[PDB]
């Protein structure tokens, strides 16, 4: 009857979150991935541990994919109890691309797709459900690197979803027109995308409080914390599993909790910016 779901869950922190929900969540866990071969291999890996996740395909950049997942969840469970929006991209210099494309493709997944996930799936969230949007502490650095005018816009409690969408869209356009510095933006498309995820989280919490406060749904943004690099350049496995701690905490907040709501959370603590 109850069901939790994780996006981008075939490797990294998303896989660690899917594992921990299998251990800690009272209900089914749906591991999702855009690459079905990768997703099913991850499911088999957790099965080899003795766990029982379910699989569903999900590419958050594909609206038909989001809606197929939505339909599956309504049919099988009558909705959703826990949503962890973990899927993200960050393009390094080994993936050479012009800056305006880097900006466009980073915001496409991290912000616009995450937003589409929230809008398609929030209506099917059950009472006392939780939404966890994986952001990054880089979003703070990005905020600090905005002009004062932009900071005031992102910081304001009255900012609407539409205002936010338009600002994110503006970043991308400004990069296409080669004016993003003049316009007060920082240089990190990843940081800007995560700022968007953070602010979207505040907005979705206001919206839930407005339209359905008695459902007691909690939406928070989450920084899984600095991860540490190993000798071979990879994220060390322990710190990757440690990275699941705050997301899982936020996913499993007891039914009576009224806080954190719409907050940015790192190591179980609210980040004030
Ligand atoms: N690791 C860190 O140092 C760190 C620190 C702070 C915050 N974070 C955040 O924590 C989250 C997980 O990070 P990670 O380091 O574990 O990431 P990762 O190892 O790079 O894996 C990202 C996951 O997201 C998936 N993904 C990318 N685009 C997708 C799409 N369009 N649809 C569905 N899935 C998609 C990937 O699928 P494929 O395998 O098919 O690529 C993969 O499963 C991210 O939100 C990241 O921004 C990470």
């Amino acid at each position: 009857s109850r069901v939790a779901l994780v996006t981008g869950a075939n490797r990294g922190i998303g896989l660690a979150i899917a594992r921990e929900l299998c251990r800690q969540f009272s209900g089914d866990v749906v591991l999702t991935a855009r690459d079905v071969a990768r997703g099913q291999a991850a499911v088999q890996q957790l099965q080899a541990e003795g766990l029982s996740p379910r699989f569903h395909q999900l590419d958050i950049d594909d609206l038909q994919s989001i809606r197929a997942l939505r339909d599956f969840l309504r049919k099988e469970y009558g909705g959703l109890n826990v949503l962890v929006n973990n899927a993200a991209v960050a393009f390094k210099s080994d993936d050479p691309m012009p800056f305006d494309i880097k900006a466009e493709m980073t915001l496409k997944t991290n912000f616009f797709a995450t937003r589409n996930m929230c809008n398609e799936l929030l209506p099917i969230m059950k009472p006392h459900g939780r939404v966890v949007n994986i952001s990054s502490l880089q979003c703070l650095r990005a905020f600090e690197n905005c002009s004062e005018d932009l900071q005031e816009r992102f910081h304001s409690e009255t900012l609407t979803e539409g205002d936010l969408v338009d600002l994110m869209k503006k970043f991308v356009e400004d990069t296409k027109n080669e004016v993003h510095e003049r316009e007060g933006w920082p240089n990190s498309p990843y940081g800007v995308s995560k700022l968007g995820v953070t602010v979207l989280s505040r907005i979705l919490a206001r919206r839930l409080d407005e339209k359905r406060k008695a459902d007691r749904i909690l939406v928070n943004a989450c920084c899984p914390g600095p991860v540490k690099t190993d000798m071979d350049g990879k994220d060390s496995i322990r710190t990757v599993e440690e990275g699941a701690e705050t997301p899982v905490y936020l996913a499993l907040l007891p039914p009576d909790a009224t806080e954190p709501q719409g907050q940015l959370v790192h190591d179980k603590v609210v980040q004030n910016w």
